[PDB]
Parts: C-alpha cells; structure tokens; sequence
C-alpha cells in the first residue's frame, strides 16, 4: 500500500510527504515506530530549524515508553510540531496529539480522540509513570490534575469537538 | 504490480501521475492512511486540478472509511468517484461522497449500502451519523436510509442512480 | 520474470506493456481485476486510437472481478484484442469474448469452457441472467442455448470456439 | 460431555431415552452418525417415538439428504425440536419431522435460505428443485412460493415459522 | 479434571447432585452440552431442583437463547449461581434463572453489556433480549435499552439492587 | 460417536452386532484394512447370514476399492449394499458388487460411476479390469460402460436401477 | 499423573478421596472451574471435615481467583492452605485466605504478595478489594498493603509468617 | 476401527494378523510381537498373515521375516489389494503351499533403491532368497527385482510367488 | 541469481534473454508457462528473422501449460532451437520434440522420457490423443508406437532419442 | 552477502566479471540452470579465456550434476575446478570433471568419492558416473566401482594421489 | 544495515572498499562461501595491500571453517583479525589464523578454544588432529597442552589469550 513518485527521483508517497515536512504516524506504537518518528523529526530539524512541522495521527496507542521518546523529541526540536488527528487518536496517541504546538492541534470533523491509558513491570512504577502523564495532560489541555486522573481511567470516546472543548486540540478543521 | 518508464514507477504509481488513485481492497487502517497521503501529495500539486478515485471495494473498517471521507471534504480539488465492480458499505459510502455531478458507476458495477453491524452505543453513535450524511447526499430521507442500510440489497449501477448514490452510469 | 533494459529497465512483462499487450495468466480475483483495469486505463492515456493486447490464460474467478475487467474493455476507446493461449474457463472465457468483434483469437490447442461454476441465491441467479445475456450478445447464442451451456461443464476446441461465436479466429501456425 | 452412571457421557444417555442431538453444522461424519443412530434406535423398537433436537446452521445438500431418506425410511416416528437455530439444511431437516410433531422454543429462529455457493450447476440446480417440491409438500406452500423464500435470506421467529407451515407447534413453558 | 469413583469426573459427579456447570464462553458445542444436561436431569426427575453455577464471559446469542428456552420449557426450578463473573449472555442465563433463585458470592461481577448476519435482524434479537431482560428483572425496556449499549460492571450487591438476582449469598 | 451400553459398543460397534457395515468415507488403505477385516470377523461369527453394507463414499483408491470387492466376493455370506447420500468412483464399484438382488438405494441417494484418472499403461489396464467387472455386474455391454466411466453424470437412484447398478430403490 | 487402585484413581483423584486440592500452575478460568467443582463436591460429601489446599502457583487472573476465593469462603468445611514452593500474586492471596489459624508454607517456600498491573478504572477498583481483604486477614493496616502489594517483594517463608499471610511455617 | 477388543485385536484371537501399511520399524515391532504372542498360546496351529502393503524398509520387512522362519506354528499369507517391495517380498515368504491372492490382487517384486555396498550387499541376499522361495534363478531375480513390473495373482502364481490364487 | 551490467543491470537469464536465449529449468506450470510464453512474445518483437535458443532441463508438468509454450513456438516467426540439458521428461521431452526441424539437439548424457503420466476421464484421454498425434507428426513414428510408447516409462539415452526423432542431433563436445 | 561498485553488483556477479563461478551449495535443479547459465554466458564473453569454478559442495541430485558436466564439456574455454572446504558424490565428480592440469583443491580440503543410492534406471546411470571418473583419474573401472560404493573421506593430497586433483596449491 | 552513497551501498560493502571484512555469525557453508568470496575479491582488487577481518563469532562448522583458513593462507595479501565481542571454537581459529604479528582482540573481547564434539566418529577426530596440530604452530603451545585445552572450554580474557598465543596484542584506545 505505498505508490512510488518520481519527480524531474523516487520516491514512495511518505517520503515525498516527508519532502514537505509532513509525519505520517498511522499505526500502533511501539519502539520500532518511535525511533522512525524520533528520526524523521531530527532530519526535518536539521533541514529547517524554524519552518514547521506537520504530524498526523491515526493510532490506537502503544508503548509509554516510546510514546514518550516522541513526545520528548516534540518538545526539545526548535520548530513548531502542529498536530493533525485524521482518523482515531486513542491512550498515548491522544497524548501526542494534545502536544503539538499550541494553537496547532486539529482533528478532522469525523476523528475519534480517546484520553484512555489502559493497565513485565512492578505495578508502582507504572502507577508513578501514570502520574506523570496526567501532570502533562493536566497543562497542555487547562483541566484540573483531578480530572484528568478521572477521565484517563475511563474508556470515553470523545467526537474532534469534546476534544477541543476539552482541550486537547486547538481546533476542528473545516472543510 | 508491472513497471513502468517515462524514472520508473508501478502500474498505480503511473497513474497517480494522471491523479488517478485506484481504491480496490477492504478498508482497513493501513488503506486510509494510503489513500489520505495520495490526496494530501495531489492536492500540494494542483489544488485546482480534478482527482479520480477508483473504488472496487467490499468495504471495511468506520474509522478508516471517515478518515477518507474527511480528506476528500477538506482538500480542495474535486474528488470524482468511479465505482467499478463492486461498492459495498464503506465503499459505497465513499462512491457517494464524492464530488456532485462526479460520481459514477460502469454499467455492471455493483452496490450495496448495507452497513455491517467498542461499545455498542459509541457504534450506534457513528452509525447516526453515517446515516445523516447518506441522507444530505443522495436526497434521500434519513427514515429511508436508515431502513437501507440495516438490509442488504444489490444495486445496480441504475438503481443506484435512481436512489442518488451516484450521478451517472458511465456508457461506452 | 526476467529484466529487460533499453539504453531504462522493465520485467518482461512491463516491457510487454510497452507494446500495449497485456498478460492474464491467472485466477482472477480483486487483485488481478486491479491489476488489469489499470493496465488499460494507462494504455488508454497513452494512446485512445492505438488497439490493444489481452492474452488470456485463465482457470476462471470472481464474477465481481471478472466484470470490473469486463466493463472497463468496454469503456475504454481503444480496440481490446483477446487472445487465448493455453486455457479460458468461466469468467475467462467470458472477458476473451469480450475482446473488439473481429478481433478474438485462440491458438490451436487452446481450451474454452463456458460452464460458470455456482450472499443470498437470489442475487448469484440474478448477475447469472446478467451473464447469460451478455455473452448471448457477444457470441450471436440465443439466451436460452447460453443458459443451458453456461449450466454444464463442457470444453470447447479452438475451433469449436470459433463455431460458437465466442472467438472469431483460429491463429494459423 | 460428561458422564452418567455401565458410564455414558450425556448423549450416549440421552440416546437411551431415544434422544438425538443435531447440534452443528451438516457434514458427512455428522450425517453418518445422525443416520447410524436412527438404524439403531429402530432396531431397538421399530413403535416408539424418536426425538430429534436441531440447533444447525446448515450445511451439506447430500448429507442433509442422507438423514431426511432415512427419517422417511425407518418405520419410528421422528419428533422434531428447533432449539437456538436451523437455518439451510437445518430448516429442511426440522420441516422433515413426522406430522403433528415438529416443534420449536419459543425463541428459536428458523431460516430456509438454501445457500449456491455456500459439481455443474445444472446438477446443483436439479437437486434445488427437489429440495423445493419437498418443502412445498411439507409445509403446504406453493412450490412457487417457496422456490422465492429459500433463493432469499428471511429469519423467521418459532410463531411465523407455525404461521409457515415449517413447524406444527411453538412449545409453551 | 479429576475423577471420583462407578467412574465419574468431578462435574460428572455434581451432575449426579443436579449442579451443572457454565464455566466458559457460550458457543453452540457449549450450547448443546448445557441443554443435553438439563433434558437429562428433567428425565431423571421433574420436581428437583437444578443449580447452575456461572463464570461466563459470553458469547453467541443463538447459543444462549437455546439454552434460555430450555430452562424455561423444563419443570424443575433452576436457581442461578454467579461465581467469578457473567458477561453478556452470561448475565442474560443469570437473570433467567427462578425468581426468587438468582444468586452471586460477594465478589462476582456482572456485565449487562450486550455487544454488537445482517444488521436489521442483529437489532431485532437485540430488542428481543432487551425485552425479556425488562421482564425478568422489573426495569423499563428503556432502561435495559440504554444499559446494554454502555459497558459497565455491577456488584452483586450492585446487581440484586437491579433485578438480575434475588440475593448476594452471604459467607 | 456416541456409546450403547448392552445388558459398552460405539454405535457402529453395535450396529456390528446385527452385521451392519458402515462405510461412510473415501476409500484409502486405512478404510479399505478395517471393512475388510469387520467382513472376517462376521463371516467367521457366522457364514450364512447376510451382511448390511452401508456407502456413503465419494470414492477412492482402485487398489483399496478392489480389497474389500475381492473379500466381498469370497465370503460364504451375502453381502447387502445400501447406498445412503453418495456412491461416486469406486464407492459406485462397491454398491453394484454386493449380493445381485441385495443391491439398493435411498431415494435421495445419488450414484457417479465416473473413474477419475503408476505408469499410463497399468492404470488404463486396471481400468479395463474395472469396466469388464461393471459390464458383468450390471448386464451393460463393455463399449458402453468405456463411455459411460470416462464421464463424470451424475446418477438418481431410479437411474441406477435402470443402469443395472442396483436392484431396488426403497421405497419408505 | 499414574493410577492407583483403591476403581482407578490418577494421583490426584487419590489426594482428593482424602480431601486434599493441588493448585499447582497459573489461574485462568479452566483452574479455577476445577478448583471451585472440587470445592463443592468435596463439601458435598462432608461438611465437617476440613479440607486441604496445596499451593503452587506463579498466579493469574483476578476473577478466576476470587472465584475460588468466594467460594472458600462460602462452603462450611475449614479450608487449610499449604504453600509448596511458591505463592506469587493471587497464589499468595488465597494463601492469606486460608483457614485460621491453618495456613502454612514449608520451610523454603516463597511468598510474593505483589499484585501485577478491561477499563483502568475498574482494575482499580478491584486492586482495593484486594488490598482491604488482604487488610482483614494480616492485620496490616490497609496503607502497607497498598504499598506492598505495589511492589516486588519477594516473602521467606518466617517472613511471611511475621507478615499474617501465614499462620505457621512447617517443621519437618 | 471399532470395538472388550477392537477389530484387529478380535481378528489376534483368531490367530490372523493383518498388514495394511508401508512396512516401517512401529510396524515391523508390532507384527513381531503379535507373532510371538501366538506362538506363546500355540505353537502348532496355523497363523494367517493378511498383506496389503506398499512396501518399506529393508531392515524393518527382515525382523518380520526372520520371525515367520523362526517360528514354529505355519504362517499362512495372504495378498489383498498389493503386495508391493517388501510385502511381496514378505508374501512369497509365507509357508510353502500357503501362500494366496485374491483374484484382482496386484503384486510388484520391485524393490527400490549409509554406504552403497551396504545397500547391495543386502539386495543380493534379498534376490538369493526369493529365488529358493520361487524356485526362479537368482539371474532372473535379479533383471525382475531391478525394475517396476505389476503382476497379476494368476502372474505371481505362474511365477511362485504364491501358491494359489483364492476362488470366491 | 547473480548480476551482469553492461549502467544496465541484469540477472544471467536477463543477460541470456539478451542473447535471445531461454531457460526453461523446472516443473512447468501456469507460473511458467506465461513467463515462457512471454519471453517467447518479447524476443519475437525485438526480432522476427532470428533463431532463438530454448535449453530445457525439466520433468514435466501441466498439459494445458505445456499447450500454451507449444503453440507460442509454432506461432512466432522465429525458429526455437531446443536444447535438452540433463532432463526431458513428459511435456519437456514434447517440448523438446517440438523445436525447429534440424535443430532440436541434446547434451550427451541428457535424459530424455516420452511417458505422460495420468477434469473427466475423457477429456484427459482426448488431449492424450492431441499430444500422440503431434508426437507421431514430429518423430517420423507411427501413431501406433507413440502410444504404445507415451504409456510406459523408458528413458532415453541422447542417441536413443535421435534415433527416436525426438532430437536431430546429439551435441559433440 | 555484500554490494561492489564499480554499476553495483553483490560480490558473486562481481567475481563472475572475473570468470569466477561460486559452486557453494548442493547441487539441485536450480544450482545447475544457475551454474549452466554462467558457463554460457562467460564463453559468449570470450572463448579462449580460462573460467574458475569453485567448489565447496556436499553433493546433489545426479541429473543436475550431469547437466553441469555436460556444459564443461561442450563448451570452448577451460574449466579450473578448485575445491575449497569440501567436495562429496556429484560435487567429487564436478571436481574430476575440469580441464587437465587445472584441477586444484587448498591443502585442508575434504574429498568424497561416494555416491548415493525403477532400480535399473539408477544402476545404469551409475554406471556411467563410474566410466567417466575412471576416464579421468585414470584408474581402473573396477577400482572406481569399488570406491564409489564407500564413504570414503580423501585428504587433499590423496585425492591428487588418486587422479581427481592435479594439484594441491601451497600457502 | 544503513546505506552509504560514495554510488550506493549497505555498510559492510562501504567498509568492504576498506578491504575490512566482518564475520559476525555462527560459520555455515554460506557464511564460508561469502567470505572467501569478499577474500578473493579483495586479493584481485590489491594483492600487497593487508586484509582486515573483524570476528565476532560462536564458531560452526569445520569444513566451512578450514575453507576460510585455507583462502586466509592462500591469498597472498595479510590478513589482519581482530577479535571484537566474542571468537569461540572455530571463530578463535579463525582469529589464531591471522597474519603473525597482526592478530588482535579488543580489551574486553572473549576467546574460548573449546572445539565441541552426518560424518564417522574416526574422520572428525582425524580433522580434529589437524586442528590442534595448526594451533600448536601458530600459538607456539606443545600439541600435548593444545589437545588439552580444545576439550575443555575455558574461556580466555583478551589479555589470557595474548599469553596464550592466539592473538598477538590487546588494542589500546
């Protein structure tokens, strides 16, 4: 399922989008899809540091752990991360979706964000890290520690506009 | 998949150079994602320039056929839609999503509405909204596509003009 | 399937597209439907007046398919030429009798079998007759001698190909 | 299947009060063993009532046949009892059961869609027809009437099942 | 699955003491080894009662109105007994059980949601089970309704005050 | 297969008993060694009461298919044969080798004498064997059992006993 | 598992004629079925006589073990539990859920209370069903267990003791 | 295979054993083992050895040999079906003037082909005793064994393989 | 595989194609009778006037797939020398048997076997007949031998088969 | 399996620029189209110009071996056969079968002159392996029979002893 | 394995134009075949100029081993080895087998001797001879103590198996 481009050079359809700046995140996260996502982010950093980039999401979550290399990734590089939910954002996809760039965090009219962190590691530790993406949750989207807490123990799914009333997106794009 | 030069594509890799993008398997996660990044490639070439969608599918995945349905209501170009063998739920909800007085089916393709049945209230949820959308498109009241789309009947490429799904039945 | 290389590189059969000839030599089934109906899509931006090459070596497939292959032959401008080397059954003797009239052809030795191998009954009857009345169209059959052949399983000679309007020609060696 | 106490499991003891269970799917292994225990349940006593339970979605035509010529053969009247399902073959096999005794719970769905694809069709086709003129004479409905309802898909509830004629009673608690 | 001896397994020899045992997801084999026991232990006696115990995830619909039906077409009365958890259908063969015999230990759980060949048919079984569950427990068929399409767990305590059983058995 | 306790056989244990051979599968070595030996044993139990055989057989092994013929041959017993459901290939050799008279169908029962097709020579030999055996047994001439063998037509009971492949349809 | 004639028992159909359960492998919902069945038929049979449960066992599903759990706790007969080797996660839980004053672990066994982390909220909520009846039956105030139970310490056998998992580590 | 016995082991009373395999060491330990269950019971009476058989390992068809000519009790053989490499091998073997086939029974004394001499070395013995079991030159055993030759039971009678072709 | 460039990069069957050479080295199927029949295609455009060279090591396969590569050699204009390495049995010995007049040839130790070994009966045994018809065309044998002969499994030394008329000649080292 | 540019090749189209033919496998069907197809293409490059074939093979199937035999023989430019490793049945006889006075294996190299087992059709081919190694070692038609009917594991050296070899080559 | 543009290529290729070579797994036939292979290239492309093998191995096969050994002592060019990670059984004859003076290992690099036990029991003890016999030569040890230590697997630090004589420096950073 990826067609090649060639322009007057080959490329398949994700790297040519990666020619514009553009981050395809469309699958389930683990290690594997961080140390690309990690990657194309520095090249694109290297390339421009000041131009924006644009990462869209369709993903069922994964890995906290490589959720988080990316998230960091995000926050460190100097150029604007806009996100752009396209199809579903649920657990740690949400997670990255909520930190794009402020005032750039959209989802398409149809997209299904879910704020649901589900769950061989001692149980402290992934309760301390549970923490931890709650405090981060609780300042990129406005919402009371309290309740988010509440909510990220609880499957809601939320339409593209509960997200952005809730705060996790900016906005809602229109056609 | 054969080869082609004009620099060396595949058969769909050419036509997409023609904006031609052929959907023609089940829609899962990994076709949407396909399929949105062909659109998003032809729109940032010529946004004022028609796009041609092919569709042969017997359908799949809501969230898949929305994160579709979405990029062909948000880019720019106009999304033409050709239904050639077959469009069965998801797919034929893409056929009558695109472009008015673009929509189109061969002579013998066929169609069927008929929506498939986590929790189960977030998929009635859904399935109000696929049922309103059908609604705006093909003029039809939501009560009528509302009992269409829990039944399984084949259209035929006329009856599916008739009903509002497509614009037209291509003739040779 | 080998490489060819023009001082540009092909398989053979991508190179055989450079001629506007196009193999079928499978089951035919969404992804070979595909395959194909691109493949003539593309020929016909190249060139709307040029004829075109279908060979046909087929077991048979999915009516859908079949039809999808069927109906963009019809669409495009361009002559379809059908060819059938070794074997068409079912849903491919169907699509060799769908090649331009005067342009369909079967080498010597090749088989033809019409007999169409059997969702709801009701809607596998109803594309039947849909079938049945095409190939009574293309073949010069009344409905009623296609819907008892198409019922029984039933291998035809070159020749007797010919003789039932589904070719027009036997190649001469 | 646990066992009852000389130590039966359920069927074996269910078998002892003249009790068949058909609950699968219709294949050749099942219809052998549905036929072998109605030969042996005759030769037991050739008087006394057999109890046919059906929970089946269908399956083969041949094999379907194999036990609807043996419940016709063997001297016993075999009662027949729809719980949960009997669609295809199924539905065949419970309208099959001796007059005045048929039965189904009263939750139990009933359909007689008798599926193409799931041999030349003409073959397939002339065993339909009989399936069909069976079917007219069991429930009382036209054989035109029926050739519709079984080429489509209808569930039917155990009430519009007796309303059919498929059943002759809708068990009460 | 140990053997107690005149040879029986352990539920082969609870079958001989009328407990039969739903301890998986319901599918149609599961199906017809619950009705064959019940047939069987109606035979062997019409006024005795019956204990079935249940830890059921769920599972198909078909099966489960076949083994609902029987229960109810049967003489004997057959008290309910939620072990671990019932899910779905299992709930639905919980609540089925004699009014006045449904029952659950302390820390079993109950799950009400119904999950979701055609779909008009899928939701007409659905307000079937809808409307038999309305009757068995008291509630309105739009309560059932609304909380079948919601996934949620009950207590037992949770679930008596619901309808679906008649008591938590106290230790 | 369920179990009958007696005052402990598997049904068709117990069908042994009252000398009832089920044979209900495609003929293979393994199939071919088990009817052959449950036709010793009930020779050898008593070799002057007649034999139920029972075919529900898609057909098999020529080979497999000629052990049980050549035993059912040299028993002293009369051996029955019952076609319920399907005798098709050597399932059909088997149903026509049974006691002449004894010979017989269900009214559904469905009947293919077709011979499907080692070197060439010794197949085409072995199948001239067959066909001189059939022509025999069934009162044909061996021209037309040659053309009637090379086709695959599928036979009614009735037609069958117009065939001379069994002697009578049952009537219920 | 070999025989022993006492009419067949395997081992343990044997220990069981004495009332003795082995719980030796992972909880799911098969074990559990089996352990709960055998709870009964044992109570069935005498209501007085206690009954002893040998645990070896890494843990597993939290249903599955309270529903052995529940039913321990429900039949009349004293349950005495015994750990042999080691008791891990909801082993150790239905270790602590013993008899009074009868739940013993031999010499060299292992003990580790750490419960391992379908909605988060509802697991949580179970979690403190856990750590309160674990509260009721060491005498540990809830805030220890709560802390404990979320980590990886691994108990000896007299540490388990001085902990009120156990009543009495077993002299040889 | 049904049934306390099951059918085999019904046929083992009644002293017959039945070969209806590829002959391979679970087979030729099984035979063995039920030839020498029979000879314990009786060692005068008759044993019947049923063979349809495609053959199989050297080694595996010479322990059944040398058990039927160790034993004292006759073993009767008889072909139903074929007797192929080392079933015809073991058929010929049966006690003189007790070897059958059933009239369409097929019998092939091809034996098809560790080091090679090995290999020939015991091919040649193979040849040598089907020619004192036939009655045929070893020369001719030889050029019959080497290649791929289907006989009738009146064929295999004609070359003394067996003794009698069995009359329904 | 390996490779060959010339920056044109081939592997050795694209480098042999160049050549106008074809290996046919395995089991023929429909896989390998479109390839053939394809590569057979190719070379006919690049050249109509000259020779190209099959070398056939291979044990057989599908008739059907076999008919095809057959009747794409009697088609094209060109003359397919064929060339028995190792192996010619069944459809690669009438593969074989089926290249130009006077230049069908074999390595001296290749192997060469007539026998086709055994869909109704009858139609397998009619295009028998097609192969022992075209065999006698070709061998100069009678009809009579070559069915004698396709019916049992003789090996044929490369001086057997030129005496035989299946080769012409037997290459000299 | 690594990629040399110069145009990219992996290293064995790159030592075949060099006439260099890799026989490192067993020998099947496909090995010897592949071998074949070499032996070709490097004689319609040059003719006169020597072609090195190594081998390290444990033998394979005697048509395709006889296949690339044959090639050797027919056509024009000389055939080196070096063993490296080891060369067993077929391989040995590949070995055997390059030009005289080329034919090399390194001073640790094993050599195996046993061959493997309708039986007449077998014995008659291998009486035709055995005719040509003894044409081209030199030795008996007897002594080969023997020979090649043991597992017999030959020393570098003594496989030069025995004809198959014409040199040992030295560090 | 990332590519390098110099012209494309993986990186063993890129360190290839180095003429450093990397033997990173358990030694097979292919291994072998490989690296004799980038040997003889690497000859041809420079026959004075030192050769680098990296090993990191567990060992493998004998034959497959001694065919490196004896291309290492064929080719005229020297072949330095440097032992990173681990060298065991044949992997550290391998590394033994480097040009004198230029056999290396990485300070925290592991060397284990140990040369572990379908062939004859006498010919792999025979080959078995000629191992301990060249290890003898190139560590300088009596063949009594190499005997010894190759059935017994001891593992050496980089430094123990300096002493030792199998390598003949420990890298300094």
């Amino acid at each position: 399922l990826i067609p090649t481009v060639i322009e007057t050079r080959a490329y398949d359809i994700y790297s040519r989008l990666l020619k514009d700046r553009i981050i395809m995140l469309g699958s389930q996260i683990d290690d594997n899809v961080a140390n690309s996502i990690v990657s194309q982010l520095l090249f694109l950093q290297a390339q421009d540091s000041e131009k924006d980039i644009y990462l869209y999401i369709n993903s069922p979550g994964g890995s906290v752990t490589a959720g988080f290399a990316i998230y960091d990734t995000i926050q460190h590089i100097k150029p604007d991360v806009q996100t752009i939910c396209i199809g579903m954002a649920a657990s740690m996809g949400s997670f990255l979706l909520a930190a794009g760039a402020k005032g750039k965090r959209f989802a398409l009219p149809n997209a299904e964000v879910m704020i649901h962190q589900p769950l061989e590691i001692a149980a402290n530790h992934i309760l301390k890290t549970r923490e931890k993406l709650n405090r981060i949750l609780s300042e990129r989207t406005g919402q009371s520690i309290e309740k988010i807490q509440k909510d990220t123990d609880r499957d809601n799914f939320l339409t593209a506009e509960e997200a952005k009333e809730y705060g996790l997106i900016d906005e809602v794009m229109v056609p």
